[PDB]
């Protein structure tokens, strides 16, 4: 056991191991506060996350066992690893407080698509890297469910990382009106159309990608129903194939209230675009979920013929999600948690 330290920063106790120096305060929001510190093992500037009331519901307790299970199997380039998880506690009876290690990020994609000039270059290898990254994530059968600009990390090499992965955590309030919490989101999750699976994520990648070829969001609603006469607009009005998918009566009912619209011709959308670029747009942004390309289909795609390697390109370890479906007390997810945190290896 490391010798851990205290102090106070912003009205919060942390209490943290020795390695961890020079602490100060980066964010927080409603599931825990964040410091950048420095860590003397391993020469990073790091990320160290307090949790906030870890275990104070049956949904918070299993949300936070969620999250620790989900960031130590992530083991890919593309995407963020967990560099450390600590406790002070000496025991389960006096185990309250987690604290999750990450590398640093900088800058975001948001800070490069709105203050920079993108040539056609940079996008096959930012793109190149999110679909390596789902690959990965996909092979484990995970969702991510909150793809945007705002969690992808890119430093000033261009290499990406994907992070902040959907804990089922977002509210109607943050989904309400002209927000980009919603902007990249498909729209069978949208509006509660059907079951959704991991195709919900190479929607969100075409959105992306749209935004990093034109500078512009593709689709930015005012709110969920201007949000879906923007996509069908581009896309075309669902033919009877997918209305019949549809388990909402009163969303078919809407779907077919509107005036039917024709797929717009994406060349004269995406006006001077590399013509492999706008393929695979119309590859992504296809409405029926089933007929989307996938994130392996697409590495192989000729828009990315500089950067595909099929030898390089690794899939992930199986992943056991049963948890989701048991019915646990408060104590027994806590004790669940509590193996996780001392069987934690760090990285070679
Ligand atoms: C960092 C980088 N390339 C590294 C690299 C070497 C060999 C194979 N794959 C990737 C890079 C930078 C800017 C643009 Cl626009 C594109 C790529
Ligand atoms: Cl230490
Ligand atoms: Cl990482
Ligand atoms: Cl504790
Ligand atoms: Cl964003
Ligand atoms: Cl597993
Ligand atoms: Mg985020």
């Amino acid at each position: 056991r490391p010798t851990f330290y205290r102090q106070e920063l912003n009205k919060t106790i942390w209490e943290v191991p020795e390695r961890y120096q020079n602490l100060s305060p980066v964010g927080s929001g409603a599931y825990g506060s964040v410091c950048a510190a420095f860590d003397t093992k391993t020469g990073h500037r790091v990320a160290v996350k307090k949790l906030s009331r870890p275990f104070q519901s049956i949904i918070h307790a299993k949300r936070t066992y969620r999250e620790l299970r989900l960031l130590k199997h992530m083991k890919h380039e593309n995407v963020i690893g967990l560099l450390d998880v600590f406790t002070p506690a000496r025991s389960l009876e006096e185990f309250n407080d987690v604290y999750l290690v990450t590398h640093l990020m900088g800058a975001d994609l948001n800070n490069i698509v709105k203050c920079q000039k993108l040539t056609d270059d940079h996008v096959q290898f930012l793109i190149y890297q999110i679909l390596r990254g789902l690959k990965y994530i996909h092979s484990a059968d995970i969702i991510h469910r909150d793809l945007k600009p705002s969690n992808l990390a890119v430093n000033e090499d261009c290499e990406l990382k994907i992070l902040d992965f959907g804990l089922a955590r977002h509210t109607d309030d943050e989904m309400t009106g002209y927000v980009a919490t919603r902007w990249y989101r498909a729209p069978e999750i949208m509006l509660n159309w059907m079951h959704y699976n991991q195709t919900v994520d190479i929607w969100s990648v075409g959105c992306i990608m749209a935004e990093l070829l034109t500078g512009r969001t593709l689709f930015p609603g005012t709110d969920h129903i201007d949000q879906l006469k923007l996509i069908l607009r581009l896309v075309g009005t669902p033919g009877a194939e997918l209305l019949k998918k549809i388990s909402s009566e009163s969303a078919r009912n809407y779907i077919q209230s509107l005036a039917q619209m024709p797929k717009m011709n994406f060349a004269n959308v995406f006006i001077g675009a590399n013509p492999l670029a706008v393929d695979l747009l119309e590859k992504m942004l296809v409405l029926d979920s089933d007929k989307r390309i996938t994130a392996a289909q697409a590495l192989a795609h000729a828009y990315f013929a500089q950067y595909h390697d099929p030898d390089d390109e690794p899939v992930a370890d199986p992943y056991d999600q049963s948890f989701e479906s048991r019915d646990l007390l408060i104590d027994e997810w806590k004790s669940l948690t509590y193996d996780e945190v001392i069987s934690f290896v760090p990285p070679p």
